């Protein structure tokens, strides 16, 4: 009722962070009628605007309030993996914290014209960076917007620093300069624009609005991709939800279908559009057109654990959190003040944008990422306690003063998966993050190393002369097997989530799309987005994602090749 007999030359399945920036390219000369719907709302609200209120996103409305299955290894829990749900997908509702990994992360996918040397250029192209002038590792003309934290807590990021440097860390001055090596403390960058985030509805689809050939539905949840028996031919999807009307969207001559519903929600659009493994969708009564049993498997998420304390009495008080909320727990009127006036203050950030990348065991690359926080988490799991600071808004109590570090394996070598619990299009996927399932149990060997170092670093002079103590795990965890079981029952997702649609040489049989994100066995379908990724870079995954938008953008209007 709203494509009626027209026909696209592009149908992006999804309106998140790589569809956000593949509909202004490829809307951007006037010959292709572009189509992007989005099972969200517009990207309107005051939560995703300012950093801070990403405490309200969780678990909102605005998130896709995924669990996962039941996990054995995890003390029996389900794990809360959030999404966006948005025009803007996850940039929305994300950290903003500005990574790459290292070059050494995209030389070991082994795909061809996918090395370091090929991805670098599309990182700088992208990049409008506040705080590095132009070179070969930044950029100043691309539409992504980059700056450096405009909030600063004087005493308690210092004293991070210096304890890092008393436990022997040296400082890294920019994390995504590929020219020294990855690991070291300092800042994260953050993809925001003088305090207000910069997601990719903000600095792609926003300003390309107007284009006609643009056509842009939200409220439109995808159940299914047309493949006529192979070639695609359009989507299935409501306005209104599980109890509206099926329409139906055309493509036109030689249109594609482009996946970009993340790496959740595309292999599971994949396997109800028929393209799976055989016998899992056989379970179903879908038809097989392509057998592909890479579909939903490979799915790579790196997994945190924490410890909090709280600082001395003598220095209650000098907490973001006391920057934030007051004694009663109200906003602060100055926090507010300097946020709208001048984009600084606690509201402009996420909290975790200070840390290091550590290697626990000699290993080539960092395993080891810390995040550290002077806010003190009040629930081991990270998300939780976020979640819980916004309920705690204008309860009447004070937030208790201290620091979080949060620790993440960034490298994981455990794996998960995403499938099919029901033929109704509409329900929640089959979802196990698999943490701490590796045979050599390296991934939990890295976030118990974590919280022995997290408790040196807590231990240095520096350190110990603001903190009283420590909340979480606690006196009491002292063994490895109190660490390993505290890790289980706590141990939480950094939300990342890649590989679920990965690419790889042609004799790949573990592959699903080529290293020109077209999906094997199947004609005008291809998939851009956090799926693809072979596997997960050292580090939050949102920047390597626009730039396989955005490499996948030239490519199909002709302005690169791979390979
Ligand atoms: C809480 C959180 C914090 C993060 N923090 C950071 C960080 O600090 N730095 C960083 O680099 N990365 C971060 N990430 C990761 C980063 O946000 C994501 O990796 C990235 O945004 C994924 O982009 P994408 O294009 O793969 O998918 P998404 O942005 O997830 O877009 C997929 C879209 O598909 C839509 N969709 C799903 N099903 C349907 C359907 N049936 N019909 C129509 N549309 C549908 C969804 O609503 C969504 O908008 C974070 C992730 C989360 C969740
Ligand atoms: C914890 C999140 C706080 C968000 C505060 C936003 C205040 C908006 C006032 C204008
Ligand atoms: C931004 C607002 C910061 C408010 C302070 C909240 C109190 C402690 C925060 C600790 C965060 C621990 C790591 C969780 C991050 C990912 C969810």
């Amino acid at each position: 009722s709203s494509p009626v007999a027209q026909k696209y030359d592009y149908i992006l399945v999804g309106g998140g962070t790589a569809a956000c920036v593949l509909a202004n390219r490829l809307s951007a000369d006037g010959s292709k009628r572009v189509l992007v719907l989005e099972a969200g709302p517009d990207n309107t609200s005051r939560d995703v605007k300012i950093p801070a209120a990403i405490t309200r996103l969780f678990r909102s409305p605005l998130d896709w309030n995924l669990f996962s299955e039941l996990q054995e290894q995890l003390a029996e829990r389900q794990i809360y993996m959030a999404r966006g749900r948005l025009l803007g997908g996850s940039s929305a509702t994300n950290a903003t914290l500005y990574h790459r990994g290292a070059a050494g992360d995209y030389d070991a996918w082994g795909v061809e014209g996918w090395s370091s040397e090929d991805v670098l250029s599309w990182f700088v192209q992208a990049e409008t960076n506040a705080d590095f002038g132009p070179g070969a590792y930044h950029g100043s003309g691309g539409p992504m917007r980059v700056e450096n934290p405009r909030y600063t807590n004087k005493q308690l990021h210092t004293a991070f620093f210096k304890a890092a440097e008393e436990v022997g860390l040296t400082p890294n001055s920019d994390f995504n300069d590929w020219s020294h090596d990855h690991a070291g403390y300092g800042t994260f960058q953050v993809m925001q624009d003088k305090g207000t985030r910069a997601d990719m509805y903000r600095q792609y689809l926003k300003p390309v609005l107007g284009r006609r050939n643009l056509q842009v539905l939200t409220g439109a949840a995808v159940t299914k991709v047309n493949i006529d028996q192979a070639q695609a031919l359009g989507v299935e999807f409501s306005t209104d939800g599980p109890t509206g009307e099926r329409l139906s969207a055309e493509l036109a001559p030689g249109g594609e279908v482009i996946m970009c519903a993340g790496a959740v929600h595309t292999p599971f659009l994949l396997k109800h559009s028929g393209v799976g493994p055989s016998a899992e969708l056989k379970e179903f009564g879908i038809p097989v057109v392509s057998n592909l049993a890479g579909v939903g498997q490979n799915l790579q998420d790196q997994p945190a654990c924490l410890t909090a304390a709280p600082v001395k009495e003598k220095y209650d008080g000098i907490a973001i959190s006391d920057h934030i909320y007051n004694e009663k727990g109200q906003i602060r009127k100055r926090a507010i003040a300097s946020y709208l006036l001048g984009g600084r203050g606690g509201l402009t950030s996420t909290g975790c944008d200070r840390g290091a990348f550590v290697r626990t065991a000699g290993q080539a690359l960092p395993d080891l990422q810390v995040r550290f926080v002077p806010g003190m988490a009040l629930d081991p799991d990270g998300v939780s306690t976020y979640v819980r600071f916004a309920k705690f808004q204008s309860q009447g109590l004070k937030w208790p003063s201290g620091i979080t570090m949060q620790l993440i394996a960034c490298r994981p070598q455990s794996t998960g998966s995403v499938g099919l619990k029901s033929a109704d299009p509409f329900a929640p996927p089959k979802l196990s993050p698999g943490y701490l399932t590796d045979k050599d149990g390296a991934d939990l060997a890295t976030l118990r190393k974590g919280i022995h170092w997290a408790r040196d670093v807590a231990r240095s002079s520096a350190l110990s002369e603001y903190l009283d103590g420590e909340l979480f795990p606690g006196s009491g965890v002292v063994s490895d097997d109190q660490i390993d079981e505290y890790i289980r029952r706590s141990i939480h997702s950094s939300n990342a989530i890649t590989g679920t649609c990965k690419m790889g040489n042609a004799g790949d049989s573990s592959s699903v799309v080529d290293n020109q994100l077209r999906v094997h066995g199947v004609e005008g379908l291809r998939v851009v987005d956090a799926s693809v990724v072979p596997k997960i870079p050292g580090g939050q995954t949102g920047a390597p994602v626009v730039m396989i938008a955005e490499r996948a953008a030239a490519l199909l209007t002709g302005k690169a090749t791979i390979g």
